[PDB]
């Protein structure tokens, strides 16, 4: 198993840029992995967001400065219309991914136990 929770990843999803998050337990499943295999991840920043990402669209975060290769490589690998799918950051979106950069930078100074105390989602 290549992660576990609190690890820290990037994730891609269809429709939203690389985005910083951490490997979690799903709410209701209580588990953070399964084959569909996939991982569940909380996405970093002000708005509380969750999925289940392929493996194949998770890559472990180390620093903002991966994002290039990863935004690059990713409309590089498309098989045109597929490049095209590669739209831009408005100024508002922007700001929510420098938030989610930040949470993840400081989540990346702690320790897998704080980082879990600090940023696991709260739910119902
Ligand atoms: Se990853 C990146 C870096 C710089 C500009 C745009 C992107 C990007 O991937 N944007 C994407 C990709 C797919 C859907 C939406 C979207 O931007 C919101």
């Amino acid at each position: 198993l290549k992660y576990n929770v609190g690890d820290l990843v990037w994730s891609k999803v269809s429709g939203y840029p690389w985005w910083p998050c951490m490997v979690s337990a799903d709410p209701l499943l209580h588990s953070y992995t399964k084959l569909k295999r996939q991982y569940h991840v909380q996405f970093f920043g002000d708005a509380p967001e969750r999925a289940w990402i392929f493996e194949k669209s998770l890559v472990a975060f180390e620093g903002e400065g991966q994002f290039e290769k990863l935004c690059q490589e990713s409309a590089k690998q498309a098989p045109a219309e597929k490049i095209k799918l590669l739209k831009p950051i408005s100024g508002k979106l922007r700001a929510q991914w420098e938030m989610g950069i930040v949470q993840a930078e400081e989540a990346a100074s702690m320790s897998v136990e704080e980082r879990k105390a600090k940023f696991t989602f709260l739910y119902v």
